[PDB]
């Protein structure tokens, strides 16, 4: 998230049965987190309630990064005192053996794991996609209110409770698939990047498949333009990486090594067909799928200024009808 060898040293292995801050009885690992150990504990000081504790590495870079994370979470916590906007709740922090330790509400699994348990190319029920879409847009609403850009929304960064009724947005290879085109071309960017990533996620939640599985940044742009046609001229010109992907005449240079020069990219991606799949749907679910397709069309505009607003997303037929 962002405001709109000594870097890897100091890992701490917490033992099962260790008590932290004279209260957190560590009883299990989670596996989550990239650089820090995230453990499950019971809070002996608060009726043995379950928490997750992230133990950050003891080095300068990750200490400072930890403090920034703490600041972002406190800002969202204060902006949303009743927890209606679906961001992860930090409970408090402490220090242990020079490690900054962050204590969070416990959650069950991330949405990548939920998709895996649905099985290969299966996806969720459209009713769950509807509910999760609303919750995600509410998270977007809070982030924008707090002048925060996530910049890496994807199933791996969304956690759910045990019943899978509630999701919380959080932040910890796959990242390229969810990247907005303004980022790829190197244009100045805004809250629109997170709306884009939410669109990519929603498609994947329903189909079980990655929307834009591009091997490179060049391939990602081609796949986006296969949906929406060629990127606007004014957008191309403002990108600091435009020369990797477009020539002096703003023709797209499709790499496949061979370079195919394209003045036009005819839209060919059939989003509805891909959404429906081999399903024989009843008219009520079929209607909802059409509405999902329309929501995605409005999210996945190449120009971020022309994407659906957060409020228009919340009031879209997919959610409301
Ligand atoms: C059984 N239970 C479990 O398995 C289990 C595991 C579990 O693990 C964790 C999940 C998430 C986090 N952390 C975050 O999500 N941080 C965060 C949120 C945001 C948002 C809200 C702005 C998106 N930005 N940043 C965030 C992250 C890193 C940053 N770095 C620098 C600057 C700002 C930053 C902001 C964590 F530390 C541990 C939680 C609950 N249950």
């Amino acid at each position: 998230s962002m405001d709109f060898w000594t870097d890897a040293e100091g890992y701490y292995r917490v033992n099962i049965g260790e008590v932290l801050d004279k209260r957190y009885n560590v009883y299990g690992y989670t596996g989550q987190g990239v650089f820090s150990n995230v453990v499950r504990a019971r809070d002996n000081a608060r009726a043995n309630q379950e928490v997750a504790v992230k133990i950050i590495r003891n080095n300068e870079l990750m200490q400072k990064t930890g403090l920034k994370e703490l600041e972002f979470l406190k800002k969202l916590n204060d902006a949303d005192p009743d927890d209606k906007f679906h961001c992860l709740r930090l409970l408090r922090h402490f220090y242990h053996k020079q490690h900054l330790c962050l204590v969070f509400e416990p959650l069950s699994m991330n949405l990548r794991e939920v998709l895996k348990k649905y099985g290969k190319d299966v996806g969720l029920h459209i009713k769950a996609v509807r509910s999760y879409s609303q919750q995600l847009f509410l998270a977007l609403k809070l982030l924008k209110r707090c002048n925060i850009l996530h910049a890496d929304i994807k199933p791996d960064n969304i956690l759910v409770n045990e019943s899978k009724t509630i999701l919380k947005l959080c932040d910890f290879l796959f990242s390229r698939f969810y990247r907005a085109p303004e980022i790829i071309i190197g244009k100045s960017y805004d809250y629109g990047i997170d709306m884009w990533s939410v669109g990519c996620t929603l498609y994947e939640l329903y189909t079980g498949k990655i929307l834009f599985p591009g091997k490179t940044n060049n391939h990602m742009l081609k796949l986006a333009m296969d949906l929406k046609g060629k990127m606007p001229n004014k957008m191309i010109r403002k990108g600091v990486f435009k020369d990797q992907h477009f020539d002096q005449n703003l023709n797209f240079m499709y790499i496949e090594e061979k370079v195919t020069v394209m003045s036009t990219i005819n839209p060919t991606k059939d989003l509805l067909a891909d959404l429906i799949g081999c399903q024989r749907l009843p008219e009520d679910q079929r209607k909802k799928v059409h509405q999902l397709k329309d929501l995605l069309d409005q999210i996945l505009m190449l120009d971020p200024a022309k994407r659906i607003s957060i409020n228009q997303a919340l009031q879209h037929a997919f959610i409301q009808e």
